[PDB]
């Protein structure tokens, strides 16, 4: 049936308006629509990544208590995804930073992660994602933060769940081998680490242009990462990727996914960026029924579902 272990979409919105903390639900940010998630599940997607802000979930100090109202909506979003059998990725979309400062204390980060994991420890369809897109920060620190997250998660008794770890350089697949080699050393008593890498297809890899470099750029940019995963005995996932609704990008997307389908010994699947209810005319919107990617990219993703 399905080609990959996991194939689905980011469900963005709870991390919107990040300049406004705590911000106001329904004004600065919004949670995903369970009904449009239901539509994507019906099409065959089985994984939904849910960005949220660390500061909204655990304000002021990451070692403190959660904010009950924001936590309630995270739980509602997650448990609805998982009630249907799909996996829900809990993603503190924080770039290795808390109140815009590098998270320099692995012990504080471990406590944050025990707190979060304790809210989901009996749900085997939750996936914990240590942090979205570490960047511009010490490389040993990135390793140590990922390890601290794992340690906190497992200390909470959340042992059935996969943990998505992310590297430096915005966890890019194309820069993985030269930047993130030290990530090979991460340890997990559950043996459920997945190396989450992101790959955009525009000139600079920022995912801000709908134009892709070429019809083969996706395969090109993930090839070395694929060899690093295999040689190091690791498993990976593409946790964010996108291209514009045009021929070159559509061919790049197909070529990337086809290459990944030939390498499922290491690639567990792929997650599109992004669906969510506040994208409007976003160049990559996967939100049913009118997102441009839902209209023009989903027909090329269904062959893998
Ligand atoms: O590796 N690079 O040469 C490179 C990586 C990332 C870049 O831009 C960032 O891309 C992120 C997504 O891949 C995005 O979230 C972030 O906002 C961008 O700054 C560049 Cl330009 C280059």
């Amino acid at each position: 049936a399905k080609v990959f272990q996991w194939f689905g979409s980011n469900e963005s919105g709870a991390e919107f308006g990040s300049q406004n903390l705590p911000g106001v639900e329904g004004k600065d940010y919004i949670w995903p629509d369970p009904n449009t998630i239901d539509t994507l599940i019906s099409k065959g997607m089985n994984i939904f990544r849910v960005p949220f802000m660390m500061e909204r979930l655990v304000p002021n100090s990451m070692t403190g208590s959660p904010d009950p109202n924001y936590l309630a909506d995270l739980i509602a979003t997650v448990n609805a995804i998982t009630q249907k059998g799909a996996y829900a990725v809990v993603d503190p979309h924080n770039y290795g930073r808390y109140y815009n400062s590098i998270i320099s204390s692995p012990s504080d980060f471990q406590t944050f992660w025990k707190t979060v994991a304790s809210q989901f420890a009996s749900n085997p369809l939750v996936i914990f994602d240590t942090n979205n897109e570490y960047h511009d920060m010490d490389q040993t620190l990135v390793l140590n933060l990922n390890q601290a997250a794992i340690d906190g998660i497992r200390s909470a008794g959340a042992t059935s769940q996969y943990i998505f770890v992310e590297g430096n350089s915005w966890t890019g697949a194309w820069t993985w081998t030269n930047v993130n080699d030290n990530m090979k050393s991460l340890t997990d008593p559950s043996d459920k680490i997945i190396y989450e890498m992101h790959q955009f297809l525009d000139s600079d890899g920022s995912g801000t242009s709908a134009t892709c470099v070429s019809s083969t750029i996706g395969q090109e940019r993930i090839t070395s990462a694929t060899q690093w995963l295999r040689a190091n005995g690791k498993k990976g996932i593409i946790g964010e990727f996108a291209g514009g609704a045009n021929d070159v990008c559509e061919t790049a997307i197909t070529g990337m996914l086809d290459y990944m389908a030939q390498n499922t010994d290491v690639w567990t699947g792929a997650i599109w960026w992004a669906a969510g209810p506040w994208w409007g005319d976003y160049i990559f919107s996967m939100e049913p029924d009118n997102g441009i990617a839902y209209q023009q990219i989903l027909p090329i993703l269904t062959p893998y579902l």
